[PDB]
């Protein structure tokens, strides 16, 4: 029964055929349990640690490398030699890296409390019911409550299901609906039905929502829905249906592996095809084995060289470091991958109150009727000073200070504000400041009467804490607050019934003090106050009052206005039913207009800036506020979302105007709008969806479970540090200070990160191209292998690892925020960066192969064979090119490889400095610009020596220390890369800018 709010208390009792006195019976209990299930949210079956890992080897590249480790194992076994001491390191290390990397990949789900699960924090363990099998209340497992039974809730309880209230035992029932919205202000319930069948939870004043708490009272209700059929459960389901897309980066990388996975394979085919000539070799000669083992060897090396094995660890470290860096700027990023996608942010929809504003309400303008006479009319406008809740400030007219007391209408105005209130001030000891106690809109009002002091009450005597509620406590004397009819969006006003304090048997004198939104209040006024006199509200004076309000709310002041009225001859206490808020407006009629107060919820001192920072960065900012369309547009201009005079006839909508437009125009409106006023519960989600259809990475703020869905959808769901728990667990980033500017700071910081990530990505992949050229060369020229996988790995993992990480601290661009949002379609390394990074590789290739062939031919300690065709043969089945030669095992000597490796390691340290900037010379951008980079380079080179001397390593890696002469040959064929890139860089700065 999900429309219980609109049905009568009797109707609900009938629907389920249950008695309010005994409740369901054990036969009804079982029958109900079998039809609706148990009252709880469905448990989660998290992915299996093995399932996750398995899915990581579901990747194409991880396979191509896996297979290799397999090709490596077969070879590692089908081999005969004394190098057996390290004949399995290769297929071992390969497989290992594959493990360590998969884990790192899976380290994106271990710890990440999600909303769909955090929602159990709100369902309680026990509930209280009245069942036919007893007279007293029994407290059963909430898990076992079903629709239709009778429950009981009292102050302190967490409502165990969606319950329709049957009767209120206490004087008034108060509920804390915070887990849904965020607002602590408890709400008042009633048992009277709510007509509208499609009423929103906020108007279902007769329902108690599962997961909420009883602030004050005791009540009895009939359970309407349970499990995933409640409000929270319905939200919990939306969550579960929300698909989560891969970050524009992941998508780009995942596609790179496809691109890479194809080439790798294509090259293993061009290799074979090149050695097809072997088809013309005597069967009775050579070897059908040395060929298969050779084609298989250079294939494995080929894969190992093409894949940047260190990338995963580098990206994961950069993002970890990147997270801590945001935290320093009060941006808690929960998802690592988010530190990346944050920079692609193209749209930011931010709530106003508290994010774009301080949420520190303050009254700074008010007016009463000065006089009415014929068509002539005059008001009495004022101004107040002090924006803090402190009772420190003053009232003044025409910038000149006046004493409020000297105005009667100001006394009344003051009386209402203090009587038709519900909050109060409180001076803090530690903080040493006055803290608001209750609604911010009210406290401001409380703070007002303390500044006005219409009764000249001597307060300068009183201490801080004493004068806090001084002037208020005084007004609370002149009248007795009988009862108060709560505020309801229905009539958007509220009132309190009062009677004079000094009065024994006086049956005349009671007054009702109304406070609410101007339109409603003012139309229920037949009289207008003028001092202490009163005269009929005439058409003119009405337009006068309304116009001053339009001004204060639509002008540069952007003030929230409250009209204040009083019912002079209120209905008799007896004739009022204080149980049907549907009658409250009626009670609040034939009113007299007393005054108007205008308060301000001031924009954060850093929003205008951050908004400008956004116009530059080409980032659209969409505000979502509670204000009306009029004040909303007005606030938008005030902070810059709109230009003072720019037309916004189609760039600002109110939830209502939005629902009127057809599903097509709504999509069109989401691409142009910048201001949403009075939005519906399901709008933020629709907004996010219509924005995503335009391929825009969206940031969406908001909290409480009503917002959870939207946040889950948006690419960057933002919660407040002071927000609900579920809001946070559903968001990608938390604002440790609730400040809009923190958002912007994070986008910039994400922009840095992506650029540096794009820097080291090219760094590494280029290193891979040089290696692939190196292998393919030593293969197309039948030369002996220059570099082997075990070496390449230590390179692409460590040597190249640290510097790539170092690049993480590369200084950001100064115009980092003065260029549009990176389209999630823009590729990584392409175009100029292809040719540019192709040549670097091709050089790196030739340079390594050359360094090998050199030692082999033009080296002293090396068996010179200049033009001896290392290509023409390696077979050595003739021994002709070395008649009196009894040694051919030098074609696998460690020296030449140690030459090839040293070249690569040196060239990469170089390119690491060439990588400080994409197109800037090291002249303008010295090496020491990035200290961490210089550090890693040393840590690497030295580590290069570690594997050349420490006995185990040098042999295991198949390397031998180099002579001070040979090393002189490395620098000779390494250092030059720095000039080559400077050239390509030069070619970009000058002949590539237009
Ligand atoms: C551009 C591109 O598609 C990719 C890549 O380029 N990479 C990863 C990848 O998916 C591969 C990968 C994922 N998980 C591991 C664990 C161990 C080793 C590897 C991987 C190799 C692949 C890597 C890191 C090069």
């Amino acid at each position: 029964m999900e429309a219980a709010h609109s049905k009568s208390t009797e109707e609900c009792l009938a629907y389920f055929g249950v008695s309010e006195t005994t409740g369901l019976t054990p036969d009804q209990v079982k029958r109900h349990l079998e039809k609706y299930g148990h009252n709880e949210l469905p448990a989660e079956e998290g992915k299996s640690l093995w399932e996750l890992v398995i899915e990581q080897f579901e990747d194409l590249l991880v396979r191509i490398l896996l297979l290799a480790a397999c090709i490596s194992f077969v070879l590692a076994w089908f081999e005969e030699g004394e190098e057996t001491i390290t004949a399995f390191v290769e297929p071992f290390v390969i497989l290992l890296i594959l493990i360590a990397n998969a884990i790192v990949g899976v380290w994106q789900e271990r710890n990440a409390e999600n909303a769909i699960e955090a929602l159990k924090e709100y369902e309680p363990e026990m509930g209280k019911v009245y069942r036919a099998d007893r007279k007293s209340v029994q407290r059963i497992k909430a898990r076992d409550i079903v629709p239709g039974d009778i429950v009981e809730v009292a102050v302190g309880d967490k409502v165990p299901a969606d319950i329709r209230i049957l009767s209120i035992k206490s004087t008034t029932l108060r509920v804390d609906q915070s887990i849904l919205t965020g607002e602590s202000v408890s709400v008042i319930k009633h048992t009277e039905p709510v007509p509208d069948p499609r009423a929103v939870n906020q108007d279902k004043k007769n329902m108690l929502f599962s997961g909420t708490n009883i602030a004050a009272g005791k009540a009895l209700g009939i359970v309407a829905t349970t499990g995933v059929s409640t409000e929270i459960g319905k939200i919990r389901d939306q969550m579960a249906a929300t698909e989560q897309d891969k970050t524009p980066l992941q998508q780009k990388l995942d596609e790179f592996g496809e691109q890479l996975s194809k080439v790798i394979s294509l090259i293993c085919v061009a290799v074979w095809l090149i050695n097809i000539g072997h088809f013309n070799d005597p069967v009775h000669g050579g070897s059908w084995i040395r060929g298969a083992i050779y084609y298989f060897k250079i294939a494995v090396a080929l894969a190992v060289a093409a894949i940047p094995e260190g990338l995963p660890a580098v990206i994961t470290t950069c993002l970890a470091l990147g997270t801590r860096r945001m935290a320093k700027k009060n941006a808690i990023v929960r998802s690592l991958p988010s530190v990346e996608t944050l920079g692609c942010t193209s749209v930011i929809c931010s709530d106003k109150t508290g994010t774009l504003t301080t949420n520190q309400m303050s009254v700074c303008k008010m007016f009463i009727i000065d006089k009415v006479d014929g068509d002539f009319c005059s008001l009495n406008e004022f101004s107040i000073t002090g924006s803090t809740y402190a009772p420190e400030g003053e009232v003044l007219k025409n910038d000149k200070p006046i004493r409020s007391g000297q105005f009667d209408g100001l006394v009344e105005l003051a009386t209402i504000c203090a009587l038709c209130n519900d909050s109060s001030l409180d001076f803090n000891e530690t903080k040493g400041v006055y803290e608001k106690v209750g609604e911010a809109t009210e406290t401001a009002l409380t703070t007002l009467v303390e500044k006005m002091n219409v009764f000249n009450t001597e307060v300068r005597n009183l201490s801080k804490v004493e004068r806090a509620n001084a002037c208020n406590s005084v007004i609370r004397q002149l009248m007795k607050k009988e009862f108060t009819l709560e505020f309801s969006r229905d009539r958007k006003s509220m009132s309190v019934y009062c009677s004079p304090a000094k009065s024994s048997r006086a049956a005349v004198g009671n007054k009702m003090f109304v406070k609410g939104a101007p339109e409603g209040v003012i139309d229920r006024c037949n009289y207008v106050r003028v001092g202490t006199t009163r005269v009929p509200m005439t058409g003119p004076v009405k337009e006068k009052i309304l116009s001053v309000i339009k001004e204060w709310g639509t002008g540069r002041d952007t003030l929230r206005c409250l009209a204040l009225a009083t019912r002079d001859t209120p209905p008799k206490r007896e004739e009022m039913v204080l149980d049907d808020s549907s009658r409250f407006m009626e009670y609040e009629t034939d009113l007299t207009f007393v005054g108007v107060v205008g308060m301000l919820d001031p924009p954060r001192k850093e929003v205008m800036g951050s908004i400008q920072l956004c116009r530059d960065a080409g980032i659209r900012v969409i505000m979502i506020t509670g204000d009306n369309k009029g004040t909303a547009i007005a606030i938008c201009r005030r902070i810059g979302i709109f230009g003072e005079n720019e037309e916004v006839a189609d760039r600002a909508y109110t939830g209502r105007e939005f629902d009127d437009l057809p599903l097509a125009e709504q999509r069109e409106a989401c691409r142009r709008a910048c201001c949403f006023a009075r939005v519906e519960p399901s709008h933020k989600s629709k907004i996010v969806e219509y924005l995503q259809s335009y391929d825009e990475i969206t940031a969406m703020t908001g909290d409480g479970v009503n917002d959870a869905p939207a946040l889950k959808k948006a690419e960057i769901g933002i919660a407040m540090g002071s927000g609900t728990a579920v809001a946070k667990t559903a968001s990608e980033m938390v604002l440790a200070d609730d400040n809009f500017s923190t958002i912007v700071a994070a986008v910039e910081e994400g922009r840095a990160i992506y650029n540096n990530m794009k820097q080291f990505i090219r760094y590494l992949i280029s290193s891979n191209v040089g290696e692939v050229v190196c292998i393919f060369l030593t293969a197309a020229l039948g030369l002996p292998e220059a570099l082997i996988p075990v070496q390449l790995l230590w390179v692409n993992l460590v040597t190249d690892g640290l510097p790539a990480t170092a690049l993480g601290f590369n200084p950001p661009d100064l115009d980092i925020m003065d260029r549009p949002p990176r389209s999630p379609k823009e590729p990584l390394i392409s175009g100029w960066l292809f040719f540019r990074y192709m040549a670097i590789g091709g050089y790196v290739g030739a340079a390594t192969v050359g360094a090998a062939a050199w030692w082999f031919m033009y080296a002293e300690d090396g068996p010179g064979v200049t033009y001896h065709q290392l290509t023409h043969f390696m077979q050595c089945t003739e021994d002709h090119p070395h008649f009196e030669g009894l040694d051919c095992e030098i074609f696998e000597a460690p020296e030449p490889m140690t030459m090839a490796l040293s070249v690569l390691v040196t060239i990469e340290m170089c390119n690491a400095l060439n990588s400080l900037s994409e197109n800037q010379s090291l002249m303008r951008m010295p090496p020491w610009v990035n200290i961490w980079l210089l550090g890693s380079i040393c840590l690497s080179m030295s580590l290069h020596f570690l594997i050349l001397y420490v006995d185990p390593l040098p042999m295991i890696f198949k390397l031998k220390a180099l002579d001070l002469t040979q090393w002189l040959m490395v620098l000779k064929i390494s250092l030059p890369v720095i000039g080559l890139d400077e050239i390509l860089k030069f070619i970009a700065r000058n002949y590539l800018e237009g």
